């Protein structure tokens, strides 16, 4: 159906990877220099890990819904324009940003 996408930039790709495993039971689906994700089906989650620069503590990089086809971007595209929200589109991603700052990307991978 659709599920949450959770980036969370980390000081340790390393350490934030075993613990992951451990924690969802699984591991990595992808794994590159500065880059891990995770796709947990219960709870339904896609998990990214982004390596932050010396960053001392695991700090929010965004949020997202993972949809299953670009038609359902479209739709949550123009329903997030009817409901009077600012929306950015990539052509597939719709993005928005709520009011303290936090990014939202609705997409299909
Ligand atoms: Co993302
Ligand atoms: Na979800
Ligand atoms: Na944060």
């Amino acid at each position: 159906m659709s599920r949450v996408q959770l980036a969370l930039r980390v000081p340790d790709l390393e350490a934030s990877i075993g613990f992951y495993s451990k924690l969802f039971g699984t591991g990595p689906a992808k794994v590159r220099p500065g880059y891990a994700n995770f796709a947990i089906a219960e709870p339904p989650l896609k998990l990214v890990l982004i390596e932050g620069a010396g960053e001392d503590a695991t700090r929010l990089d965004h949020l997202g819904v993972e949809v299953e086809d670009s038609a359902q971007v479209g739709h949550a595209a123009r329903r997030l324009k009817e409901s009077g929200l600012a929306t950015v589109e990539e052509n597939d991603k719709v993005w928005v940003t709520g009011p303290g700052g936090e990014p939202w990307e609705v997409y299909v991978v």
